[PDB]
């Protein structure tokens, strides 16, 4: 705080720089959907490789300048945080083989979220719902954990495509839990050679299907049994006063 | 407002004209499900191409008069703007080529929509709930166009029936997004070539899903914390006096 | 009202009847189901054949005795009415050659529900919301009728397995609200011919799911707008008196 | 009660002793997954196979431990029970041929429900619902075994994979509650011979459907009609006083 300090917090704070981010974002967001054209890359396409380390600069300043104005506070915001690393993975250079690097550089259109309140707002509201649910994923976890174990002992040396691993296993439990070819595709095949296997399967579809939808009446039918303790304290407020 | 105008206005308003109208709209629902079959066409094909243009004349005066007793209120109704538009299709000749306007004159039934009140109703109660979704309708097509982009990068090469294009991969995301095949069909193909793309793939299961549900529970769970205010206020208030 | 009269009433009205017949019920129903193996017909298969004629006179006896005790109240009953035309069915003689009506027998073992009265409570709860949803019903029928007629004309004449027809389109348009193979067995195949048929499908996947989801919302939430007047009138009440 | 038994039940009913088998869970739990790999088991496999039976006489000595401490009490706790039953069968010795028996021994990673009283509390939660739904659940069984039986007659014989018996039939009306393939797997291979076979699954896939929804808004709806009247009740009280 002093006389240099307070000239760039009243740039950065601005609404003009955020609008000037939003823009620049819309921007190359628009720019990274034509980049997916070979047609318009062979034209064009010098003029968006170019269009994109300008925003790169830009969006490095402005968060160069954005952790000045905000200090310790700015890596303990996650909002912030989150441009920070999807800003630092789109300045990794272009040239280290990595596929996966390349491509992230797309993650930066998701700064339209933390930039734009609106987005933050929903974002937030389906975030703060995870917090009550761990319980429940940590069981289903452990629920799955022991049944691949389970699939892989049992059904894996026969069918090693979808149950030789642990993985293997993990993936289609999942498929299986999702409902999608789990009888044509997987349960029905296993039956030729394990007539039983339904007796793992639909045990597991009843609990899995059980447990997501108990989560969803959990939910709703506790986030109101908090609005009708509200409501009768500030009634029961006004029939005393 | 006028004599002239007021002897029109009574026609329009009347009970019988609003009942013809959807006697023609019904009658001309079972005709353009009997203009269905080649075998009564063959037959019985002329009288229905009649029986066709006698009801859009009728619909296309039924609408001019509307317009006259309704003034500038016409165009600024979305139930007869409606109508307007549905006949006015109708009402484009059979012959220009254009596959997609014959059949548009079927369009036409939904008439009995805007003219039957109670079905007015539930599509009011339908289209009412969309405006609180606009946030994450916006939330859910930005995540589709981000993904979009890059599974495109990642798998069109090689898999470009599903993902050579940002309109392919908004294509196979969303049948994802409705799990149809989403392991057997799309991913397990995937992945004999990308050992990793259920990174992708489980994670925009697990997203989309997340965040359709959280849409319904917030549904649900808002729509009544304001019952239950409603119900306080009514409440605090007959306990003050 | 008399003196034979009343001595049959006592026997149809009694707990000894009703458990009889509950018990011919859970015998016969055991009865049907060993019907079913070829082994067991070989040997038991008169008994069970004898068996089964035995019950059909019994029941139709208890039929023809509680029509006597109820009068005309019997035939506006819906829990007996069905008792009367699902015993009238098994009694039709086996002998017409059409499959459909010996099958039929076995909807006497819906009699467990209509004797048990634990069952037709549910019955009754999960039919007593059917009548508010008749209004959503008929329009999503509609829906389904506009737009079975158009597919029939957009796609019948190259697919006509799915679509030559308006009973054909019907059932395709039925797999695909249950989301069914919708993209690889039904929209991508009809795209090879048709580019655009997924501005057909993906509409009616978003209307027709999202009347679904309403429809469910609706009665959650409507269920208990109800719930939340009749309480606060119990509150207005007593801080009246 | 006395002097020795006093010592023991310090022990058992210390937190160390719970956080041990506990720690043992987690630790079996950790070597049952590498146990999976064939490459480890060539290596360690002695190791684990050894620190296996260890973990089985530890939560032996630990079993028998707290019967002594909680006499009957133990075998009236299903939390124990439980213990006990899945101890049990990993004792059952590895040799005589029943491989479901060797991959029951995965099942004592379930202790980790058992002994962590997060998870304890979701399962009595959610095993809480079952009991209400114990009618529905009757019916629909009810109904499957009428709609089973009816199918195997209808189908069998031309369809036997699929309806060959009353079990084939529960199977795949099953998978048609799932919706899996249900049309393109299933109806319509039917039809080509059935031509009414739809006639059959979708008022099935109807009914089915239905019952399913109704009774998540039965809970959900029905739970919160209890905290609607607690809430009335505490507030007409203090209008009252
Ligand atoms: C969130 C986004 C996560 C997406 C990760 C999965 C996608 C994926 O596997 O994409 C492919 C890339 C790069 O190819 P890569 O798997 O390295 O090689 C494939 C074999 N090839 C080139 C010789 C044919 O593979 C990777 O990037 C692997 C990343 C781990
Ligand atoms: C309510 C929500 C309930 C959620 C319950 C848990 C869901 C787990 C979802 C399944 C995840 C999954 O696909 O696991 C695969 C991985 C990696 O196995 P891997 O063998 O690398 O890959 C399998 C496919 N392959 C062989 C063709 C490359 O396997 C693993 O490494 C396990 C990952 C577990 C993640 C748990 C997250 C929660
Ligand atoms: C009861 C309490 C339990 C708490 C502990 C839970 C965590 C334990 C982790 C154990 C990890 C085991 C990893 C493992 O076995 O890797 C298996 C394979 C590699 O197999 P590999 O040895 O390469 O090939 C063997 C030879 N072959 C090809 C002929 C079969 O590679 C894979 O399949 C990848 C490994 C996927 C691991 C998924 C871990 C899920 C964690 C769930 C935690 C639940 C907590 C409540
Ligand atoms: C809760 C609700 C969440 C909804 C989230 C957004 C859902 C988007 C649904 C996917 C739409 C879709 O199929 O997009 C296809 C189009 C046109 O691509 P196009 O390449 O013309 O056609 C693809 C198929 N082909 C090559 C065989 C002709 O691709 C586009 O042009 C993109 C259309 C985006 C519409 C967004 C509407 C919201
Ligand atoms: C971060 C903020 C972002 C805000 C801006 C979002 C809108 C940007 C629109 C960009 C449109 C890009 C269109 C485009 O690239 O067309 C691709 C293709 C035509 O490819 P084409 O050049 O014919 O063929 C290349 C050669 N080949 C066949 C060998 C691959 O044709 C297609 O694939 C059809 C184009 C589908 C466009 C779908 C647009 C979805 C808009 C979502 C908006 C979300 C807002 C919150
Ligand atoms: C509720 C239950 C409704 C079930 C109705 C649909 C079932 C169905 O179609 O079952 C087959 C029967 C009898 O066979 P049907 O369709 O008369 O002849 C098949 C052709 N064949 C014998 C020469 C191979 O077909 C019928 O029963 C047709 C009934 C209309
Ligand atoms: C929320 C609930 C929304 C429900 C909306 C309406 C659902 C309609 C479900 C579809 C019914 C359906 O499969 O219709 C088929 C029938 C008969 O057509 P048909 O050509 O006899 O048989 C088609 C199959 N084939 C050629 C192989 C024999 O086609 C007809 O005859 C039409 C039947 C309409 C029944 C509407 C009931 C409501
Ligand atoms: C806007 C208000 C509308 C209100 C009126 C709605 C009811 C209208 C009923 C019209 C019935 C039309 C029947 C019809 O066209 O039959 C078509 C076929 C028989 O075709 P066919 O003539 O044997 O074969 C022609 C030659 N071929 C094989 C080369 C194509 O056979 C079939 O496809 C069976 C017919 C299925 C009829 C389904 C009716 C659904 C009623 C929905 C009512 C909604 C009310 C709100
Ligand atoms: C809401 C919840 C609604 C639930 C309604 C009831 C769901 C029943 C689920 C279907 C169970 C199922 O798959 O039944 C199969 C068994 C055994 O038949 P089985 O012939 O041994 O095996 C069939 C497969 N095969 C021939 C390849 C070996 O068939 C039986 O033995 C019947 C088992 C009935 C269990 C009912 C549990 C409730
Ligand atoms: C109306 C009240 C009803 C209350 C009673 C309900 C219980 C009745 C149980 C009847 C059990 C019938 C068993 C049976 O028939 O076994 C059939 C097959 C064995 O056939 P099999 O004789 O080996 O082979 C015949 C020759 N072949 C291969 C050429 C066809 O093997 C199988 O398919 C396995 C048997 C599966 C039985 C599923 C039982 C479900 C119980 C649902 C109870 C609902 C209560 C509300
Ligand atoms: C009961 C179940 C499962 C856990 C369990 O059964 N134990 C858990 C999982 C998700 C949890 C809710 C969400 O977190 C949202 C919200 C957060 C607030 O902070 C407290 C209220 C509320 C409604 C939570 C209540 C409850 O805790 C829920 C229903
Ligand atoms: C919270 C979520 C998502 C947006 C977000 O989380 N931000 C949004 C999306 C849909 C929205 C509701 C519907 O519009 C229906 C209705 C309209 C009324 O006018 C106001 C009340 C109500 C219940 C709305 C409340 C809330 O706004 C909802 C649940
Ligand atoms: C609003 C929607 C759709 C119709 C429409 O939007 N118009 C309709 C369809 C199903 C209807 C409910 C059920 O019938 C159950 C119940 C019957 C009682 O009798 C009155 C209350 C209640 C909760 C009904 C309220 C409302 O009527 C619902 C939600
Ligand atoms: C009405 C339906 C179906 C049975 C029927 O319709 N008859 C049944 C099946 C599941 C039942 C609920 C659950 O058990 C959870 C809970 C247990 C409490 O103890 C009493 C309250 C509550 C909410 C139950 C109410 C009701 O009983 C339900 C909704």
């Amino acid at each position: 705080g002093s006389h240099m300090y307070l000239r760039i917090t009243n740039i950065v704070e601005s609404s003009f720089f955020t609008k000037f981010i939003i823009y620049l974002i819309v921007l190359n967001g628009i720019t990274m959907g034509l980049e997916t054209s070979k047609t318009f890359m062979q034209s064009f396409g010098v003029y968006t490789t170019l269009f994109n380390q300008i925003v790169i600069t830009i969006f490095t300043i402005e968060i160069i300048l954005r952790i000045y104005v905000h200090r310790i506070s700015f890596f303990k915001d996650p909002w912030s945080l989150f441009d920070f690393f999807v800003v630092a993975i789109s300045l990794v250079p272009t040239s280290s083989g990595f596929e996966i690097l390349r491509v992230s550089r797309v993650l930066r259109l998701f700064r339209l979220v933390t930039a734009v309140p609106q987005m933050r707002k929903i974002v937030s509201a389906l975030i703060s719902v995870i917090p009550g649910m761990l319980s429940v994923i940590a069981l289903m976890t452990l629920f799955f954990y022991i049944f691949a174990i389970m699939a892989t002992q049992l059904f894996g040396e026969r069918f090693p495509e979808w149950f030789g691993t642990l993985g293997e296993s993990f993936y289609t439990l999942f498929q299986v839990m999702t409902l999608e070819s789990w009888s044509m595709g997987i349960v029905r095949p296993l039956m030729e050679v394990y007539p039983y296997a339904w007796v793992f399967f639909i045990p597991f579809i009843f609990v899995v299907t059980f447990v997501m939808i108990n989560l969803v009446v959990a939910i709703i039918v506790d986030a109101m049994a908090i609005l009708n303790q509200k409501e009768e304290q500030h009634i029961i407020d006004e029939v005393q006063s």
